[PDB]
């Protein structure tokens, strides 16, 4: 029924204006529009999408439509949506069903609306962050896997699901994984969360990082950026890790590596980045000092046990939205952010638009590659080619005023690499 | 009897939220809390009526209530139209403290708010002055010199203000003893530095959400605020260019990986601009005309002298308010200029200012100076004074426990060798830290 | 007029090298655990391993670790300025054949490699450990008959592996080969953190120049250039970066570095660092524009990234300040300081990467030799990387020296993340 | 002064000269002093005795003073600091140089004693000092010269603490300029210079990896700030010790853990003393230190570490290289001491780079002129150079670094209450 649901459509004015600022911050999406605009390759493809309903997503949705595609959209998180960007998109008649403060019930209903298209035909393509949509079409009625071509996935959690969905019958549709692109994982994960995380803590807490002991759980791409942020603001950062390689990395970069049992006692600020269950537990929380802040920057709220805390705290006081302060039976206080969910999105606006142009430009491509080259893409995981990975990166250099050297003909022969690309072997880790 | 507002605040309903945020802040401000335990039972500020014109913040509420717990009547205003946090103002007003402050203030209103704080509820005029920027101080001097005979003290908090103070004593135009809280090492080298390190990107990000990395930034000035401002942008991946008029500060910046060029050159390259000089005319028409599209322009030095906002408003094809304190000028060239806080302090205008922990250092010096000027007035003089180093070292000592520092005690052998006391003072007075 | 057994410069330095070897052992936890683990079972028994690696204090622990695993080892350096003379004498004094000294000639360099090929039992080498591909090349070009009995080669550097892949695309690879460089425990540690410290050390020992305030150009933002640029930035330099790859170029901009061309950097920069592995990075055009007394150094393997021959051909005067530190007076009258004749400045002007990071690279190397000697089979003719199970063991072996307390996944968590509690913890496409 | 000069190997002079030539291009302030004051020869008639590390940088200072009319004689202030090639270059030039690396304490004192009376049999009229050793020799011994000495300049925080203490005790006999506490020395040489020189000396001595290691810096002043930043940037985790709450808060706001030596001596493998105070590392701490810990001192004097106990109570002492000693403790653990506890940058490397030393030595030359020319502007007592001179020192180095400084308009300058040529800051500005 509802053409759209977006909280307050009066915010559309504000949103169009953050959109136009984002377009200036998202030159890769803009270069897609000039390069692929004339040819409109996504024509007659109706794509349901489940991603944070941010202004940067509006630029992606709108780049998709300018590339000739019908688009439905719904947020991958309850607090991920920015309500200004919601109304602005829906004021253009692109059906969007999403708002901040969703209920788990409201969250999954919106996805049901996106599977439908206003014309009526089921769908042809799918773009997802996490697996909720991907899983729903599978686990909740698969009648429309055949008509559609393929799917696109962003998060490293949801990519893990798709790799393991291909251990058996799952993946009735061919899939590209846009996370394992370097222009995504080595930028969004690391460079983005470097900006987004501290932003979210400040807005919720306005706490001083300088001189505070900080614990980062996980020293992967997200963990490396989160620790760099706090180290750069005068924080001393202890790092927890289960992988030997990442541990040596943190240690060779000046970070003490030890267990949460040790770190829960010393540190005052806690950020979970592992993508694994039960990073902060009961024993840990009771050991933390008074008014310690505990947040999670990984997909899914299973890294901290909010359930135990909600249950074993004496009092739960809501300071402001997504900021809850618990008074433990001990008398120490625990401040929780975003109920342990995606803090950058819950207590701020996520990664800036520029790094999202690298992410969503890969996604534009992934979507073109599946529909125009369905012959090339058997059902399974796929990963985009490298000259395409390099092309996303090359599209942001002009904005950054980067003057890139071109290899001499004699030079390229020496390196076995074409002058135009690709420049690195497949195994290259960057 | 024309009756007088007991307070003027945006929404008194916000009192409950402010109390909550205050309580969180108190626990991250040990120095103010320590001041309450040591001097509070002895009411050192009894009989003193302090008038305060400082950005009305959560942190400033802990300062107000600390002075009140130390036996002082307090009335407050903000030194900026955009600096006041409304939730803290409501809470302090809900404590029977006359406060006249709200975000979104007009210049006429701002002046009205300060004048309401001069006379306390019994008709008696103010004894004491706590000021940031000089506006209240100048007001009493200029318009109300009748009050200065019975004003025992003046304390000032910021660099632009201490400069006005000094040349007021130089011109003979200062008539009350004064203390320079900004040049206590615990504020100068922590607040102006470590606070702006964190407060500047908070203001920028909240208004714009802009990625610092890969971007050319300009920091006009490499003083305490500029040193903090450049370190933050460079730690976020920014390429920072600094301008400087003192050769020493330019050499400091050069030796720390920064290019030092003129603002004429930087307007070409930089997309982000922060002004921190306390000086006028740092960004001019020529500078803004050179700037790239959607360049973000902000000012962290006290007062809107550094950028020519008056030119911008008057010479733009179009001006659009994205949201409060964020305006985007569509210039004659077709380029766009994103201005933050209308050329006013971006950290308090587009965010909540410096963190509570570092503000405890500054406000602890403030409480202490107020005790000095009230309880030991005959010691002081009309001039411009600085707290003793034994007191500056105390400020720091109060904050070490919260961070977990374990300071080492000098032996009697070590003390005599260095010629100091095991208790201090530990450094010479010309020591720059 | 007879095979020398060993040729080093000053066998007197043995005691000094042996005392420095004891310190390095205590800084190389992986190699020592290799001796303790693999020593008793002697898996390199029968192997006649020829190695062409910089004859350093760190390489001596590698040689003696291979001998403790049963191997017969003979050695030459892969660069004429890299050999540390105390290390070379010590190893020679134990009786292991080593032909390496600082101050070698190109003709003496080849002589040294040729002396490592046939062992004192009169038998040619059955295993190769190369750094640069030169020993690999020589054996394929000049001595192809020896390839039937070479059960495998292991290569430590990015440039040698590029030679190996091109060899195998063509029909030119004679043996099975392992690529130690692109083990995560090498590239992301040795090339990054190693060059972070060794590049500055080299310039400092050679020049004693200040990094604070200087404009610096690093050509390349690979693993070497990332760490080189990080080092200079940490001492107060502003580092201009040149790049041909869009991905590295974006990475450098996100780390606050200006990315431009050498054409422009040659004007502003006073310190020049080349890290690409490609010829002709610094040309006559670039050297003529440089500021007076600019320092030019190359941390790439091979001296092709700068035109030293042009500097020699077209300059008014060359003065030698000290060994490996040469000042050219150009026709302009401006001065150009060249370190180590364009050869690896860390190895040439200092001692190279520190021992601890070399334990991670050399422990991969010890592992690869075992693989090729002991499991020839799973290793056909081609270029192979070590398995992640063992990549992780390299890092695991170094965590206690650094005090790191690692975390054990609960069986619940491991089943959630789909991993063994003992690894491998990541997919092979992980870029770390 | 019978020997005229005593240097280790005069045969190394040509090498030193080639190295001093490269140093001159990195030292514009001293060169500009030769340009400006060259013709006037303002220090003409000046017999200057110097007691600073005999380095290539000290040599550019020596010859700059000579360009300015002065006759100078030089000794080193540390037994291991002298660079022998530079002493040889200056010795061959005729300026009497009495310094060699690895002196003995007895030889060290005899070296300084030759510098007092110049070759014509006349005593010195000017003192230039680093550590106060020469200053105290002239006061405590040979005190008859103090009346024909117009002044002294001191480089070192230690030197000036002693100089300030001398004035309290009434013992200071000459007007003394405290060169150390000029901003262009303290905030650049002690900081930026020790950041590069400390890591150099450890590396040349040990070749140890800084990454992954735990390190402890005792003190967080100008030296300890730079020493700690240096190690943290190469991947090390730095623990800081402090007796002053202000410096300790600073170190904490920068992410460093501040704790006692008793705790850090157990975790960290690298130890550098930066306080200028006695008894920083003791037997208690040394026994708890991890096996093969590297312990060094960057303070002017070798009092922050107890080498006497290490020698007396260790099982073995093995010399790896000059100024590198590995002690085997009764525990079996090993401790590596650098340069026998003395200054490790100058002992195991070549000290601060030349560019930062130009800032320091340009202050020194200006101070010597002021005391020799404007002798009446100065009464006995410890003084500092004017801010207009300090600002100048800095201004003379901006061109080399490419710095394009902003020039204030008259409206701006009157608004700030400042001249367009300075001084631009209140004298209490800490920068
Ligand atoms: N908020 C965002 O915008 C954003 C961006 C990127 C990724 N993510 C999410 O964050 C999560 C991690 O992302 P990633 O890119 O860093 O993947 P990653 O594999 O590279 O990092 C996770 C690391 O945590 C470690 N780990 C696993 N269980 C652990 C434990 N109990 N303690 C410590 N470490 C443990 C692993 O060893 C692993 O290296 C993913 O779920 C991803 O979806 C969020
Ligand atoms: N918003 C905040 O949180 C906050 C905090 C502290 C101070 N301040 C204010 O910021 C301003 C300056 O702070 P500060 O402590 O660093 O003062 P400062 O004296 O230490 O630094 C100012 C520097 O700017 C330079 N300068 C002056 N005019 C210049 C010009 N035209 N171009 C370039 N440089 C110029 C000076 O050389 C000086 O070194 C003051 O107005 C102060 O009141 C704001
Ligand atoms: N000094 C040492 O101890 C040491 C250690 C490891 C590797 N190396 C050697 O240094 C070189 C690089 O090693 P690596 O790991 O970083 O390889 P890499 O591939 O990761 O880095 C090379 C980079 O240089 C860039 N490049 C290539 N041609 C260029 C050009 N004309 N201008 C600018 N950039 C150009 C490439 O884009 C590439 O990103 C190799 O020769 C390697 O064998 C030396
Ligand atoms: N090697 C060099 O080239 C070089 C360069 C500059 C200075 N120095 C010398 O290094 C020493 C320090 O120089 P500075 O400028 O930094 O002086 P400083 O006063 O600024 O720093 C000394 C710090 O150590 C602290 N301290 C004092 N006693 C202590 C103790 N027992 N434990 C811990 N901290 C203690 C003090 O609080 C002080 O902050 C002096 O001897 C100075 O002469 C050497
Ligand atoms: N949160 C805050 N509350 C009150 N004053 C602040 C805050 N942050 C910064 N300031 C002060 O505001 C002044 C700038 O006008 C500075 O002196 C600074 O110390
Ligand atoms: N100190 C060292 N000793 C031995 N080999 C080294 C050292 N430092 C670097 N290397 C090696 O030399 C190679 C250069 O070809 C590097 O890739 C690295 O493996
Ligand atoms: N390389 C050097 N040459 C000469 N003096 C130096 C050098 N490095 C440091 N110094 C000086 O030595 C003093 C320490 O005793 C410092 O004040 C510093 O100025």
């Amino acid at each position: 029924k509802p053409s759209y649901k977006v909280a307050d459509i009066s915010l559309a004015e504000w949103g169009r204006k953050a959109i136009i600022i984002a377009e200036n911050e998202m030159p890769g999406l803009m270069a897609c529009r000039k390069k692929y605009g004339p040819s409109k390759p996504l024509k007659g493809a109706r794509i349901t999408g489940c991603l944070h309903m941010t202004v940067q997503t509006a630029v992606l949705i709108e780049t998709l439509v300018e590339l000739g595609a019908q688009v439905q959209w719904s947020s991958c998180n309850i607090f991920s949506t920015q309500d200004n960007a919601a109304a602005a998109i829906a004021a253009t008649g692109v059906p969007v069903y999403a708002w901040k403060g969703e209920t788990d019930e409201e969250y999954m209903w919106c996805i049901e609306q996106t599977l439908v298209f206003p014309d009526g035909q089921p769908l042809n393509m799918i773009l997802d962050d996490g697996g909720d949509l991907t899983n729903l079409v599978h686990e909740k009625f698969p009648q429309y896997l055949k008509n559609i071509k393929g799917l696109s996935e962003e998060t490293t959690t949801g990519v893990h699901n798709l790799y393991k969905m291909f251990k058996e019958g799952r993946l009735g549709v061919p899939a590209i994984n846009v996370n394992d692109s370097v222009t995504k994982s080595k930028f969004d994960n690391l460079y983005g969360c470097r900006e987004s995380l501290i932003d979210g803590i400040k807005r919720a807490t306005d706490v001083m990082i300088a001189g505070k002991v900080c614990c980062v759980a996980g020293y992967g791409d997200v963990g490396k950026g989160c620790a760099q942020a706090l180290k750069g603001f005068g924080g001393r950062v202890i790092v927890t890790e289960v992988d030997p390689i990442n541990a040596l990395q943190a240690a060779m970069e000046g970070y003490e590596v030890t267990t949460m049992e040790e770190a829960s006692k010393e540190a005052s600020i806690f950020v979970t980045t592992t993508g694994c269950r039960d990073i902060i537990t009961s024993v840990h929380l009771q050991q933390m000092p008074d008014d310690a802040i505990v947040c999670n920057i990984g997909h899914f709220d299973i890294e901290i046990d909010v359930d135990w805390l909600n249950a074993n705290a004496k009092e739960k006081v809501n300071v402001k939205p997504q900021v809850d302060r618990y008074t433990m039976q001990s008398g120490k206080h625990i401040i929780l952010l975003a109920e342990g969910r995606l803090v950058n999105l819950g207590c701020a606006h996520g990664h800036p638009s520029f790094v999202m142009s690298n992410s969503f430009t890969n996604q534009v491509l992934a979507q073109i590659e599946l529909w125009t080259k369905s012959d090339k893409y058997a059902v399974g995981v796929h990963v985009l080619p490298k000259i395409l990975d390099e092309e996303v990166a090359s599209l942001h250099l002009e904005k950054l005023g980067v003057k890139l050297t071109k290899l001499t003909e004699k030079q390229a022969t020496y390196l076995g690499v074409s002058q135009t690309g690709p420049f690195k072997p497949d195994h290259y880790r960057y």
